[PDB]
């Protein structure tokens, strides 16, 4: 009945609310996510619940023991109904779960602290240290790039010591702000404009995507939910609300 | 034409028509995804990304 | 849409040009009749070409 939805804390998209331990179940959480999970559900007709997804990872299978974990491990193997997250549509996840239409289009970014300009830039230099998200479609983009620079920032990056991988978006944020300009981030550019700006305001954006690609809302391999959760997100895409909540969560809320 | 409905006789004309009155297979081409052809014939995930924009004389 | 106007902007006489940013963010997408035997390759036969970089490079080939 109760549609259980796994998601992930990652800023903006679902945060803890400042009162969140006076507060019970749904209410507990706010973000673009959170937004766009209630909107999804009135639309679709169910009743959900909001749930953090476990091991905190956005979905990958290992291997060796062919096991999916984080978000897509949730719907593969029926913990969870539906991922309401910024969850990269990607051909190796799309083989085990469906996915919408994207809810929000994007591409891979340099995050740096306020001399880089691009991944050639990175890929051609040595004190300048950089890396991706341990788990996810970034680390991925790059172990699979047949491209000569990512190659190279792939070939770099996977024998870095000490790691050059963070278990959290957050994580990498911290570690370009206390690097000192040694450290610079690859990560999706929707959280890096989210960053951009927040104080201290000593990140920032820089370069052109290295991919286009898009998030979209993901449902368990032949589920029931499926089509109207689809045109659900078409239909809030056309009237204009997925452009106003990114603006609510990222630029109206801006601290720079 | 792209692909656009008769208000009237609820006839699809365009690419979109073609699929749905069964004349062709598959439509490779700037084919833009929406709810209304959503619902009558079926999208890949999106090979281009897109906006609508403004054109002008310089 | 913004990617016939840029087209154009980069074209003889060159007298055109996109100003403004886009007014909404879609995408275009391999069209199937509902039920076909072809829907479900072609939908990851999109994904495999945009992953191998080849629908970038077909843009910057005809576009840039
Ligand atoms: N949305 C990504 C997770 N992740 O966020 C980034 O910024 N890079 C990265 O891999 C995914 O779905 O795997």
């Amino acid at each position: 009945k109760t549609v259980v939805v796994t998601t992930i804390l990652e800023s903006p998209y679902v945060m803890m609310k400042k009162n969140h331990e006076m507060l019970e179940g749904n209410e507990r959480y706010e973000g673009y996510c959170v937004d766009l999970a209630a909107e999804i559900a009135k639309h679709c007709g169910f009743k959900y619940k909001l749930t953090i997804v476990g091991d905190g990872k956005y979905g990958a299978r290992d291997a060796d023991t062919k096991i999916w974990n984080g978000m897509v491990g949730e719907l593969v193997y029926g913990k969870a109904d539906i991922a309401i997250a910024p969850l990269t549509i990607t051909l190796v996840r799309e083989e085990v779960i469906d996915f919408s239409k994207p809810f929000m289009s994007l591409g891979i970014s340099i995050m740096i602290k306020k001399p880089i300009e691009s991944a050639e830039d990175l890929s051609k230099q040595t004190e300048i240290a950089y890396g991706t998200l341990d788990s996810g479609s970034t680390k991925e983009f790059f172990r699979r790039s047949k491209i000569a620079v990512f190659d190279k920032m792939w070939t770099y990056m996977r024998s870095a010591e000490p790691s050059v991988f963070v278990r959290t978006t957050a994580e990498g944020v911290a570690r370009v702000r206390k690097s000192k300009g040694k450290y610079a981030y690859l990560l999706e550019s929707t959280m890096n404009e989210y960053i951009e700006q927040r104080k201290p305001c000593d990140t920032m954006k820089v370069g052109g995507n290295l991919d286009s690609k898009g998030y979209g809302i993901a449902t368990p391999k032949g589920s029931s939910l499926g089509n109207a959760v689809n045109l659900a997100v078409l239909k809030l895409n056309e009237q204009g609300l997925l452009d106003k909540l990114k603006n609510k969560w990222w630029y109206d809320k801006g601290e720079c």
